[PDB]
């Protein structure tokens, strides 16, 4: 009784922006509407050729697959092709489990893309601080106006010295054992996560209130 | 005494700006501050007699001749603080000095009434409520060619043609074309959104003493 949902979640594709991702098996793109498609390409002597295409809705929740040219295929382009009559259609727990893996290609991608797409900018009296779309425990990245640079995950928190010299802090006990310059940086950071995840918290609320156009994503105050 | 007349200005979060009056010429530093350079013409060249310089709330005031009175001459920035320095609160300041410091009080009032505090951008328009609180301006700018502005008197309308009619009552709206209202509509309903925000997120920045939260811009043009 393994299920979808035991792989991943329905991925979620809102404000992103349109992005088209080339590997060697598969082609992957957010659409302009917020649609994530996923282009499955052979090789016939020298030209990309397109023979199914997942066309999966912003929500993650509905799958339509299907085979350009009756099967044949049509050649690969900037765009995906459009479905035709001949379309089959899931929703996310009734996708047979040999679609799973393709979907995975797209909830990664979109993953990959919300990481660092830009959901809240905040400029501080010494930092650029930005909070990422790729919620919950979304990426944090503190840019200092000095050159200094502090990269927040949910599995380790990267520093980058104006020199150019980088560490990982993997740890909590880590995080502690530092050159005191380099705490007063953190702190600094940790004091913009917590402005972030508050403002994100409370523009929320307003939003799911107000039947409007999106509150995010938002820029906060100016460089100096 | 001096309250009966205006407020403290107040410059927060305005940009630097320098602009020449025929009184004289008021400049927003860096630091937030407000200068007046009130400057007579010996010769036929610019000399600064006098300059009073208010901190960014409005209520200290900083005034000191250069060169005693005699004056040093017009420059891009203004004088350093020479010898002669006098200080004031707002309510302790002086007349001779009341007329000057509406100078800068009605400077500031412009450069706040075409300051974006909010930028919201909806399906149809970019809005932008500004910072010249209360009863801020609330521009409208269609992006199909329709402005709207909305002043707490009243309310101007550019059509795309550019034909312009101001809006001073309830029952001068309420005769308006059917599509204009639909504007209008639209105008007023990304207001209340920028009112609510600007008092949550305002709400938020007393609670968290820190770096301003405005301004601020809201989405994206699509």
């Amino acid at each position: 009784n393994r299920t979808l949902r035991s792989i991943t979640s329905p991925l979620v594709a809102h404000r992103l922006k349109p992005i088209r991702q080339k590997t060697k098996k598969a082609v992957v793109s957010i659409l302009d509407s917020e649609e994530v498609c996923v282009e499955l390409v052979k090789e016939y002597a020298s030209q990309e050729y397109v023979k199914e295409v997942l066309q999966i809705s912003s929500d993650g929740n509905t799958i339509t697959i299907y085979y350009p040219n009756g099967g044949r295929g049509f050649p690969l382009a900037d765009r995906p092709p459009s479905p035709t009559d001949n379309i089959s259609r899931y929703s996310f727990d009734n996708l047979p489990e040999k679609y799973w893996r393709k979907y995975q290609y797209a909830s990664r991608f979109v993953q990959l893309v919300r990481s660092k797409s830009p959901k809240i900018t905040y400029f501080t009296r010494y930092a650029k601080c930005i909070l990422m779309e790729n919620s919950p425990g979304a990426d944090f990245e503190v840019w200092f106006y000095d050159g200094v640079k502090i990269h927040k995950t949910e599995d380790f928190i990267q520093v980058i010295e104006k020199t150019g010299k980088s560490y990982t802090l993997k740890s909590e006990s880590e995080v502690n054992s530092l050159k005191e310059e380099i705490k007063m940086y953190m702190d600094h950071a940790n004091e913009g996560h917590r402005i972030c995840l508050a403002l994100e918290s409370i523009i929320s609320e307003e939003e799911r209130k107000t039947r409007s156009a999106p509150f995010f994503p938002i820029i906060i105050g100016r460089k100096p």
